[PDB]
């Protein structure tokens, strides 16, 4: 029984039973259970998922340490999850140098520049986005932002990974919109992982095997019609490391989806949940909108980049909201790090979630206030604590990518609506209790034409 480690290594934390360790601590969310063992325990902390055990640190040198400065000798990969199957070869999923390799091949991909080319192509789905909110706002009907937001998200997906091109909420089932459709399981992995490799053999897949399917036939069509976008990127690319295969292209470009898809329209639905509870807010940043652009000029990449109540509005939301809620790395070697013996097999976790609402580090943390990265107050802020999109060599790749594609949505969206709340409008909202940072009820607001 796994279950005597912290207490042998004097590192403090709840009791595990056995087999299931802690999870039945869970039935708040991770979120809850995060925050409430930061407040019993202290800077470190650990827990068992099952027999797993799990380290929790908040020291930010430490947290550094583990993100940055060891992070290719001893904490290089995440969690094992299963089973993947030949989703195994996907980037966020692969380990040590084969994950190296893809890091690399993937990389110029994101870059400053390439995002800058980019931004025509989302943009005339901004519009898109606009226009399919006029017919649902010139009927005075609330609107449930993750369908509006959701359908511009993946209008952005399937143009800047493929080339394709959809109003996906009206024009129809495309043979392109039903597939990615397929955009309480995964909590029993963990009193059964020693079930992951039964799965594996069964060629079961948590990436529905008829989806993937379409995509490395769809992906295979794609390739030998052209002999701008992702797939092109990837494709250039395969022209030090051994080129990018055909089924890889495939997996990388389900994890692009699935990266982009629910993270876009959620955030995005947080800020207008946010917005339209904060009158203010929105008008200021309506205000910085109509300065930058007037006349609801159209936004572009250098404009986007000028807007700094947008990027507090963004940045702000994202420290109330961060949708990975945890960082995690797996310890690959007995180490010690800043004065602490981390030993093989512990999985090394950052509460992200926690650490953004912590009162020691923020003053009225639950409260939505841009004005705490303002350019006067924003130096004041642990990197190492802020951390929406990770930090080090692993840190979310897109990130460049996400934020000026949320943006932009965002600006178009504001310079055409105000957005108000509805009695239906849950005050306040509050997170999906399960497994994903998703509100309970879905963000429904008022929709106003300026
Ligand atoms: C609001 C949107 C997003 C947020 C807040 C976000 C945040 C994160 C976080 C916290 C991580 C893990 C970082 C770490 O472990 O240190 C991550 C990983 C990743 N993200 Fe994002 N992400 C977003 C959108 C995207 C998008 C649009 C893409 C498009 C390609 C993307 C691609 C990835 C990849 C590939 C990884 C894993 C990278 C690796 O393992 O090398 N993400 N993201
Ligand atoms: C099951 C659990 C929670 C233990 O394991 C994870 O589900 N976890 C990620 C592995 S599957 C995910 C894609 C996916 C596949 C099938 C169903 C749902 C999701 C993935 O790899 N998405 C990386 C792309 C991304 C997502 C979000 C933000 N940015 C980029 C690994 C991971 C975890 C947190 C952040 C980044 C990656
Ligand atoms: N380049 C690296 O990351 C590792 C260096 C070492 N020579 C090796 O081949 O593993």
């Amino acid at each position: 029984h796994s279950h005597g480690l912290f207490k042998k290594l004097g590192i403090p934390g709840p009791t595990p039973l056995p087999f299931l360790g802690n999870i039945l601590s869970y039935h708040k969310g991770f979120c809850m259970f995060d925050m409430e063992c930061h407040k019993k325990y202290g800077k470190v902390w650990g827990f068992y998922d099952g027999q797993q055990p799990v380290l929790a640190i908040t020291d930010p040198d430490m947290i550094k340490t583990v993100l940055v400065k060891e992070c290719y000798s001893v904490f290089t990969n995440r969690r094992p999850f299963g089973p993947v199957g030949f989703m195994k070869s996907a980037i966020s999923i692969a380990e040590d140098e084969e994950w190296k390799r893809l890091r690399s091949l993937l990389s110029p991909t994101f870059t400053s520049g390439k995002l800058k080319e980019m931004v025509p192509i989302i943009a005339q789905y901004g519009d898109v986005l606009v226009r399919n909110l006029r017919r649902e706002a010139e009927t005075g009907k609330p609107v449930t932002l993750k369908d509006v937001f959701g359908a511009y998200s993946m209008d952005v997906i399937t143009s800047t990974s493929f080339g394709v091109n959809i109003d996906s909420l009206n024009n129809p089932q495309d043979p392109f919109v039903e597939n990615t459709k397929k955009l309480p399981f995964f909590l029993s992995i963990t009193v059964f992982p020693f079930l992951i490799p039964i799965l594996e053999v069964l060629n079961i897949c948590v990436f529905p095997r008829e989806v993937t399917n379409f995509l490395r036939k769809s992906v295979k069509r794609m390739k030998e019609s052209r002999l701008v976008d992702f797939l092109q990127l990837m494709i250039d690319s395969q022209n030090s490391h051994k080129a990018l295969s055909d089924l890889e292209l495939v997996a990388q470009s389900i994890i692009f989806i699935f990266a982009g898809y629910e993270t876009t329209s959620s955030v995005l639905s947080f800020i207008m949940y946010e917005l339209a509870t904060h009158p203010d807010v929105q008008q200021k940043l309506q205000e910085e909108i109509d300065a930058v652009l007037p006349n609801k000029a159209p936004p572009t990449y250098d404009t986007v980049l000028q807007m700094e109540y947008l990027d507090m509005v963004v940045n702000e939301t994202l420290r109330l909201f961060p949708i990975a809620m945890r960082l995690e790395r797996v310890c690959k070697k007995d180490v010690e790090i800043n004065g602490m013996f981390i030993p093989k097999g512990v999985v090394v976790m950052i509460p992200s979630y926690a650490l953004h609402r912590d009162p020691k580090y923020w003053t009225e943390p639950e409260k939505f206030l841009p004005e705490r990265f303002s350019k006067k107050n924003k130096d004041n802020i642990d990197p190492y604590i802020y951390t929406p999109f990770g930090s080090g060599p692993r840190n979310c790749i897109g990130m460049r990518f996400a934020l000026m594609n949320m943006k932009l949505a965002l600006i178009r969206v504001l310079q055409n609506f105000s957005f108000k709340p509805c009695k239906e409008t849950q005050i306040p909202l509050k997170l999906s209790l399960g497994g994903l940072l998703q509100p309970e009820k879905p963000v429904v607001l008022k929709v106003e034409s300026r």
